[PDB]
């Protein structure tokens, strides 16, 4: 029904990738630990979602821990499009040492096939990233 909140993530998502360490990509989903620590190249992680085509969304938050020190991001580029050759970016935030939860996106009008979550600089330019969880909220259309 239009116009309704939803939190369940199976219903909103309809895929989860990451740049590296795809095994652990589903700890972003329940927020255990150890929680997803990327292993690539510095300032060039991401995480993708698919979003299913009656969900808006309402919330996207990501969980930060600052005693990760050079692991904790820094710089964070939210994109969306309708295709992964179409991501433009919505969002660009700069988190502070002493945050823990991070608002990406709220109360979208449009809706985005994809969003990618881009850890563009980690604190103390640390070159992987550790993010504890995403929090994700979703209108239906």
């Amino acid at each position: 029904q239009p116009g309704m909140l939803l939190d369940s993530w199976s219903r909103m998502v309809k895929s989860l990738n990451v740049s590296s360490s795809v095994n652990q990509a589903s700890r972003l989903i329940d927020g255990s630990e150890p929680c997803w620590q990327s292993s690539g190249s510095q300032g060039k992680h991401w995480i993708r979602l698919e979003i299913f085509p009656d969900v808006l969304v309402h919330r996207l938050k990501m969980i930060v821990d600052p005693a990760d020190s050079s692991y904790m991001p820094s710089l964070v580029v939210v994109s969306g499009g309708n295709s992964l050759n179409n991501l433009i970016e919505l969002k660009t935030i700069n988190i502070n040492p002493s945050d823990t939860t991070v608002p990406l996106l709220n109360d979208c009008t449009e809706y985005h096939r994809y969003i990618e979550i881009a850890i563009k600089q980690c604190r103390s330019s640390g070159i992987d990233c550790k993010i504890h969880g995403l929090i994700l909220l979703g209108r239906i259309r």
